[PDB]
């Protein structure tokens, strides 16, 4: 039931080697000035496999818990452990970036080789190639956006689609 497990059971269901799923959460930000609403995609929750305003607050604590309890805690910090701490305190505006882009128009984003990554133009994309990722993969769920990445080239997953679903929608 808890996000986090949600991700777990996602990964360790089998198939293909990802190294970490992330579910981007769905936030708003309601700003006085114009009178809009923005929808903001931020850390909901991630698990790392590895190789082989009061929402606003909230939300705010909550990731300040998470880094700590990730951090605290003396050996080698892997590119992927690093882009999967670095992750944690990105947000992504509505229509922006691999999440963004997901999210606001129900897509899956399915990057699959380095040159896809770097190719795609999201800086998100580019900054886990530069980490050694591989494969970047963006589900639009209800309330947010499943992201798995893996350091492997990964084109297909039978059950993917399916897991996601049940597991997030
Ligand atoms: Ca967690
Ligand atoms: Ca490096």
């Amino acid at each position: 039931d808890t996000l986090q497990q949600r991700l777990q059971a996602l990964i360790e269901s089998a198939g293909e080697n990802w190294t970490y799923a992330i579910f981007w959460q769905i936030s708003h930000d309601f700003d006085s000035s114009t009178g809009d609403n923005t929808v903001i995609l931020g850390w909901g929750d991630g698990y790392y496999k590895g190789e082989e305003n009061t929402a606003e607050q909230e939300h705010r604590k909550r990731v300040i818990r998470e880094l700590n309890s990730l951090i605290s805690g003396d050996e080698e910090v892997t590119d992927t452990e690093w882009f999967f701490l670095v992750s944690m305190t990105q947000s992504f505006v509505n229509g922006v970036g691999l999440p963004g882009e997901s999210f606001l128009n129900s897509r899956v984003i399915w990057l699959s080789g380095s040159g896809a990554l770097t190719g795609s133009g999201c800086e998100r994309a580019g900054q886990g190639q530069i980490y050694g990722l591989k494969t970047m993969v963006c589900i639009a769920t209800q309330n947010g956006v499943v992201e798995l990445g893996s350091s492997e080239v990964i084109s297909q997953s039978s059950d993917l689609m399916h897991k996601v679903n049940n597991l997030f929608n």
